[PDB]
């Protein structure tokens, strides 16, 4: 497949109520290519004032007696199906964006992205009319049930290093189960969200049950934390505005929130395993996506006896690495989202080096025709040093030294993070058990990043309250209610 | 069943590693009788000091390795149900210290709380070796499973309306899952849950397990809230406090919130409901526990058809009630819990009628000791009063005339609160549209108030986060780890 | 829409591995129009020797390591959400084979029969992916878990009075779990099942996962039961063959066995029901697909008070029920399937006179082309009579009468069968006694033959084994395997 | 702990609605002494008279209003709770009775059988106020529940090799569903049985609900196989006669039925296995229990290169293996349980040697009394061979040779019987292969003969029909009852 050549950017207006509408304040921000650094376009910026409409709109639209209520939980599942097919018949336009505005090389994100954008919507589409209560045998002479109700108006705050999957993730279970939304997304990254507002109108969905709001995060985010109106939050980015997300809810309306936060995610490589495999997997699973990712790899623990090699062969393919264009079909690695996440990315790099690191390859040397980095190797790293502390979202591969398995639980689990983990080996018992002993949402076992819209996804610790993704992610988006009927007399 | 005669209160300490400690500061606080005023006993007062000497305790016997973490699931269920027979067994002695504590009639804390109290420990026990995992077909090469773990330290923070009730309604699941727990009774009435301490060292629990610690909020409830090393936080009591304990765990550590907060919750009478049957259930609705229960009818809607006769009736009932001293077999109605309730009820009783509301009977304390307040009666009530809008945690009745289902539907869910429910009707049309149509966590058809072990309990909007009771409540207690392991062919 | 004119009956052969293919004896059966009593086309008889290759195929289709078996389980179910793509493209076509072959009104055929084969094949096109095994903690240093995996060869049996339904809640729920069908059509309406046979192939399902043999019982479906490849089969149809089924499955294979059986369901119309609403309901729920629903209400029992009024306004529905060709858009009723029913239900219609039954309308046939019967209403009729005791597949309705609860309760459970019940009134209270008083799989209250792809069935007592539909109807197409992995210390 | 002294059988008679009676025949039938041949004592006889009986006092136990069925669901528990209290008083005696009528050694009867019986009574004690229903978000304007209830009398008929555990297997889930029982335990071990039925009313279960009827196959057996009163038949576990129950089921009244039939279960040893542990527990898998285990455990596949080693020291185990009186604290094997399992084992060691196996070591009977049989081990055994297919019920090894992964999988699977298997070794690609592969209801992984309460146990193929233990031997005793009522308007 072919990116879309001239794309013109169609949507760029605020979404609230199946219209497009201008900003209240009349003001717009600019959206950036980050791989050469012009300005794409300029996006309506939404305000308080905005989200004041979207939350009224959401409101509406969840009213008894609607037709988002009345609706059969089957045609809400058709409907998520059928965002499905309009996202297939659009992939190419939409990876095109995708590739554009958050600098991801357009075949993966033709191949990865906007799979598991397809699989989000199908999955949770057949979920819809399966979300059982029960009835329950109860004391006394009674009848008692639950039923699995929608909370209401969710507002929804995204990042920028996965903005249409995240987009996905998002509102799939939400309106599967039955709420409406308001989700903001990331000011970098609006436009896939923005076309996506064109796809759910062309879908079928009823005015006001997805808004979509662009704009800034003290801005629009904090007005969607605070707002009396909201019954409950999904905020997925840093832990520090994380913290700020659950104050904000308890000094409001105590609207009910999850909060996905990453971490500093250990990577281990043991003997046994096939260090062939090991070592593509393990730099997969901290270079995919730029490095932006909160799965990353950053600390790959290896074993003593074949830490050597493995450098080796981590800096040898880390080389090849083809950076470049997006819309390059060569290109492994785009460019970092903006010049603040491209700056801090290497003040972390210099630290590297300013506490004592084995720089082998990498420290970055790109021709600033964008925000590209050299992809970098370090070894010899400590859990003293600051790089092993704090994540980088970067290509940055760091590589450490473990000699014991009960050494190296210790070593992963001695942070407040703890969002997934890896073992490779093959060795069953030590599978086991270091998979177990982790303190972590998800654990992978001789593979990395192999997230699935069947399986839950979420963080142990602080990184954070709730669980998303499979069944356990509709948990989230559900209020149960129970029901006891007084009966004249109980048998069975 | 009799009143134990010379009740010594034996348990007056701090509970921390199954071991009776003094204050660190060497204060120690009174307790009173709210039936007489009197001073029952001094208990050790426990601050930030002790809270954290049982962090670290609790800490300990979680880790790895330890005795409640190897120890096995259906042995954790085998504790909790040699727990529940010391409770049968010391059945009287505990009830009569909730009376004594508590005001609560001896017959009432025989009959209905310890009974609680023993259902919920014998209904967690079943569960513990019972909460399950799953196994999910994700795409591609891979088996997914799924466990539920302990989530760690648990800290509880407890009120004074059900005091033992509520502390096994928190610890129950908590152990069921395989935490450990730092539990804080109200510092009005900590005795009850003292006792427990010396029962679960009976019991054979592990030391460090739970871990008891009376004493007061801004002290060692905040410290609780505040803690660092504490994974979870669950919380009863006012809204006020509920929102300074979900912003204080976002400031400090992310602990994960459960909050249960209660509200103004209606009582829906249609003419067509047995008359005699709905006076008396909604009579105990509103003047059960002295009106100190969450669940309280505060707004009881009857129809035009039958209002003037609801109110006849319900005034000959109130006037009919047996206020008196708890351990008198004859007594309906003991006790407020102290001064600060008995005021401000009285204060909501003027309140009532400034406003235009009509006083029935009562309206007027009883006595020259204690805390005793005649039954109150209001008719007359409009939506807008102050009596209609607040929760008055008394004896006071408060009846509101309807006209039809559409009107009384809108007016009983118009509150910031949605805890609890109630219709009485012999018509399924009326019943079961009503239900499905109130806002709150559970809805009772011609009854008030069956609760039980089986029956998940919590609130809409601003009366709580989460769910108690029943499996629902296991969630709370539980973390999901997801285990996704590389296999080599797959066959589905 | 309009019975496609002139239809062309294109497949007439056996469905074996995705090939038509002639018997191998040669021999064919004919299929009649039972509308007008003469041949509609000749179609091939499948007997031993061909059920023997079906086997084959379809244990092909099965191995390890096929496609069908390494599928992933959200691709089975786009598969099946393909084949309801195709029937909804179809859908004319296919009610017009309806109609055609087994006498249904077109129209009913269309909005009703077909829409719940395409919602049938869309529901369980979404729980493919979702068939969930469980982890348990069970005693010892142990993990175990349990895989839900598909028990392998189906073979299937399905009768002529709902052909293209029951052939998709057959296949449905199979092919959902991952298993491989030998399914054989009710010799009378093999023709919209070959028609599936085209669109299952259309649809891309892996040669051998379905196989369709249309033959006869004593042949074809004896040979499918006794066969010893076949793992599992399931039986629709009449109770006396059920018997010979589950003795062929003990004497030959052990194989699984499920079976859906008769009915002679009760409907209880109390008096305060609205008379309108509930003799129209009752009407229908004897009266629909020309009476030859298992589920039929053929013991309507209505309360003294409103007894003779109840009869009155069914006599004039029933002698309102226009009678008439199928492919006429204003026939409500068709003709029965063919000679030999049309024989069995006049002699107990003459059973009914014969005895005190008094006869209100109809009682007879309507002329000769086709076996039409006149809408007939039997009044007085009691607990003695064969038209009381025996299934009645036909539009015979029966009216009884009853004075008191526990006597209708103990009339309507008085049965070998147990398949379906209904109650209707407005008062909750005899609503929920009567409903779970009822020995029936499913009772229906103030509603009548409101099945959905959701919500199980049948089937209580001598009336069923197992149940259909919904997600327990999965419960019968796999089978669990528990695999416990010793660890060595085990934790949580 | 040590056999009770002396030990006397006081309960002989049959028990029926809590009373112990006679035979209706007068006539007796002697139990006996496997370890001696001497004559125990004797019980009365039941035959089809005394079935009648005891259907008759179930089905009234079992009758809507009566004790059994208005009882809370929590205190069905309860007494299942009070029971394992008892077994656990009388834990020495009950453990004696099954080593002087089963042959057991004591040790193991204590503490494997007894431990087994009390941990299910308590599990299942659990399990009974949580079998949960479901409501179904259906179509249109409907509200959808269902009801698990009991199915009624349950018909029970167990075996002689585990005779205290398979009792307590059978009626702990379906009393815990709330069913009734009629049980016949194995004529050769009726004494452990009837001794519940002691417990069994001091625990106060109501009359009827469990009726205890000692007796043989063909007569009190084939009764209640063929009673037309019976609800459902759970049998176990010969395949012949399984054969007979799955039969005269369809033929009498189409009863539900669950078979726990036979196996010839695989063991695979790979050669990256700990070979002194796989050794020992591959011994324990044959020889346990006398090899008297359907979980057995013959087959066991070596890999190639460490096949000679494995066969060496599993005959040096197995001439060490300590043979003698069930009393004596030091013996690990007793007898076999009568001189018909005695002869033919026997013979089908002549026909191991005859065929050309190995025989390593034992082959013949010990001593003049009792049913002794020396460890007998073969080597160079083939798939062909007789000893290879035909359950040897005796402590008989079969040490079989193979090399790659993917042969040994369809060997081990080439079997009629699927009820267990294992493998030993410490890849996790191999471990995950094999047990994924393998068409058995269970599935070891470096263990065997683990077995727990939690965990459900059942057969492939012929093995069986259903599952037992864990939550899933629930689903065999309940009905699912659907209840839909129309609704006026329906929101989500
Ligand atoms: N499936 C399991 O979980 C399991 C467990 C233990 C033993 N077993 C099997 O038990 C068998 C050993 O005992 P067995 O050889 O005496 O088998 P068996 O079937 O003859 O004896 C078991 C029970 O079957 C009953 N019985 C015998 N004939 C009957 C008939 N015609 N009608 C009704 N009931 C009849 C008897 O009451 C007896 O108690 C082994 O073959 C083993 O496979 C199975
Ligand atoms: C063929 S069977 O289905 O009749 C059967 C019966 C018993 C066992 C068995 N065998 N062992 C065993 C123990 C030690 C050694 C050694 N060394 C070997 C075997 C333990 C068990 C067992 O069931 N435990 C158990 C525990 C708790 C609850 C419960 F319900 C059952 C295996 C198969």
């Amino acid at each position: 497949p072919s990116p879309t050549p001239n794309l013109e950017i169609k949507y760029t207006k605020i979404f609230i109520n199946n219209e497009w509408q201008n900003s209240e304040s009349g003001r717009v921000f600019p959206v950036y290519n980050p791989a050469t650094g012009e300005q794409v376009c300029e996006v309506q910026e939404a305000d308080k004032a905005d989200i004041d409409k979207a939350v009224q709109a959401a409101r509406l639209a969840f009213s008894l007696g609607s037709v988002w209520r009345r609706m059969d939980a089957s045609e809400r599942g058709r409907l998520l199906d059928k965002l499905a097919d309009l996202v297939e018949r659009d992939r190419a336009v939409l990876a095109t964006m995708e590739s554009l505005n958050g600098g991801k090389p357009f075949l993966q994100a033709f191949y990865v992205d906007l799979q598991g954008v397809i699989k989000t919507f199908r999955y949770y589409a057949g979920w819809a009319d399966k979300i059982h209560g029960m009835t329950i045998p109860v004391d006394g002479d009674y009848f008692t049930f639950t039923r699995h109700e929608p909370i209401g108006v969710c507002g929804q705050i995204i990042p920028w290093n996965f903005p249409l999957l995240m987009f996905a993730w998002k509102i799939a279970p939400a309106l599967c189960c039955g709420n409406t939304v308001v989700i903001k997304p990331a000011e970098q990254t609006p436009l896939s969200a923005l076309y996506m507002g064109a796809l759910i109108k062309e879908a079928g969905f009823p005015p006001g049950v997805i808004n979509i709001l662009p704009g800034y995060g003290p801005t629009a985010g904090a007005a969607i934390a605070s707002h009396i109106g909201i019954d409950k939050i999904a905020f997925t980015g840093s832990t520090e505005v994380g913290k700020l997300i659950q104050e904000a809810a308890g000094r409001s309306n105590l609207k009910r929130v999850t909060l996905e936060l990453g971490g500093k995610s250990p990577n281990i490589i043991f003997a046994d395993a096939d260090l062939d495999y090991a070592v593509e997997q393990a730099h997969q699973g901290v270079f995919f996506n730029q490095g932006q990712c909160c799965t990353a790899g950053s600390r790959i623990f290896v074993e003593e006896s074949i830490y050597e090699e493995f450098v080796r062969r981590s800096v040898e393919r880390a080389k090849r690495r083809v950076v470049g264009s997006p819309f390059d079909p060569t290109t492994e690695q785009g460019p970092q989202i903006d010049k603040k996440q491209y700056n801090k990315i290497l003040e972390l790099i210099q630290s590297g080096v300013a506490e004592g690191a084995k720089l082998e390859c990498g420290g970055k040397g790109l021709g600033r025709k964008g925000f590209f980095i050299e992809p970098t190797v370090f070894s010899n790293v400590t859990d003293d040093m600051r790089i092993a502390k704090e994540e980088i979202f970067g290509p940055v591969q760091e590589i450490l030294r473990f000699k014991t398995m009960d050494e190296v639980i210790e070593r992963a689990n001695n942070s407040d993070f703890g969002l997934v983990a890896a073992v490779f080996t093959n060795d069953i018992n030590k599978a086991l058990t270091v998979s177990s002993a982790m303190q972590a949402g998800t654990v992978w076992i001789n593979c990395y990043n192999a997230l699935n819209a069947q399986s839950p996804f979420g963080g142990f610790k602080m990184s954070g309250n709730g669980r998303e993704m499979g069944e356990f992610g509709l948990r989230e988006y559900s209020e149960v209610k129970t029901v006891t009927v007084k009966i004249p007399q109980k048998n069975s």
